């Protein structure tokens, strides 16, 4: 067990490759998380004989394209392979957890909060209402603790890390 750790920007084309050994005419498919891959360009190309090399294509990384990816051979036996490359995906923070639109009497209390992650970590957030910054810059999880409000108002998370902002979903807080 060891991986090779490969760290690309969102939207960033990327390729992976393995090899495979030993073997005249394995049947050589890419794996991600242990499931076999669909929906990729895979190309699988003899350098000598027994010596294989496969290839995997991705367009423009995201983050769901993030994980454990390998090679598998039907059999394999002795068959040498290529150690797993580890695909991170780097970007601006993503929510987890978005603030929720609520509908509360007049100058009653209220909690909102938020979450958002990398990579890379850390992620600092600040807090909206209209215009105004409110809370933070504090770490994730964020929560907004308000007193009461008399007319619908929004609020709205920014996230900050080292590749920029990303803001949450604005939240609309009614009049009941
Ligand atoms: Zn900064």
């Amino acid at each position: 067990g060891a991986p090779v750790k490969l760290t690309v920007s969102q939207g960033q084309p990327v390729k992976l490759n393995c090899s495979v050994e030993g073997m005249e005419e394995p049947d050589i498919q890419w794996v991600k998380d242990g499931a076999v891959v669909q929906n990729l360009d895979q190309l699988y190309i003899p350098v000598s004989e027994q010596h294989w090399i496969g290839f995997l294509s991705l367009k423009s990384v995201e983050r769901s394209d993030a994980g454990r990816y390998w090679c598998q051979v039907e059999d394999g036996g002795e068959t040498e392979i290529s150690q797993p490359v580890w695909l991170t995906v780097e970007g601006v923070p993503f929510f987890t957890v978005e603030p929720k639109d609520l509908a509360v009497p007049p100058n009653a209390p209220f909690q909102l909060s938020c979450e958002a992650v990398g990579p890379p970590e850390p992620v600092t957030i600040v807090w909206w209402r209209g215009t105004t910054k409110i809370g933070g810059p504090a770490p994730s999880p964020s929560v907004l603790n308000v007193t009461g409000v008399t007319q619908s108002t929004m609020f709205s998370c920014e996230a900050h890390n080292l590749k920029g902002l990303a803001s949450s979903r604005t939240a609309t807080v009614h009049l009941q």
